[PDB]
């Protein structure tokens, strides 16, 4: 109404999710290892476990060992969180893992995954050394 408790809870909620977004979009590197996909309430996580397992082959083709190995690490993380919950919630389960190089040129793997309160209506999968949570973006504007 004016100074209710729910109000504050809302601010912190948006502030948190907002932090993960600003970082993601601001997360860029050099080696193709930015695995980011969205699993809405409809796609069986299981189908992803195996689907990702095959993706590993793509790395084998990557001449650049640095990238090949890096790619494997990403798919590995997202694969972990997947089996972790081993469930398909209504809010969905999104994962974000990419390699960002700093000034010195040191890559940073951000292994983060969970089922937030951001239900999507379409699965997405794109990895090209840079990701961008469309769901969170579009959902934010509203």
């Amino acid at each position: 109404m004016a100074d209710d408790p729910s109000a504050a809870d809302r601010n912190v909620e948006i502030w948190k999710i907002k932090k993960l977004i600003k970082s993601l979009e601001a997360a860029r590197g050099n080696g193709t290892s930015m695995i980011s996909l969205i699993i809405p309430p409809k796609d069986q996580i299981s189908r992803v476990a195996k689907m990702l397992a095959d993706q590993f082959g793509t790395a084998s083709n990557i001449k650049s060992r640095v990238n090949r190995l890096s790619v494997l690490g990403a798919i590995t993380s997202v694969q972990q969180r997947l089996k972790l919950y081993n469930k398909v919630p209504p809010n969905g389960l999104v994962v974000y893992c990419g390699t960002i190089v700093t000034e010195e040129g040191k890559e940073k793997k951000v292994n983060i995954d969970f089922e937030p309160f951001k239900p999507i209506n379409t699965s997405l999968y794109l990895c090209d050394n840079k990701f961008h949570t469309e769901a969170l973006t579009a959902l934010l504007s509203d």
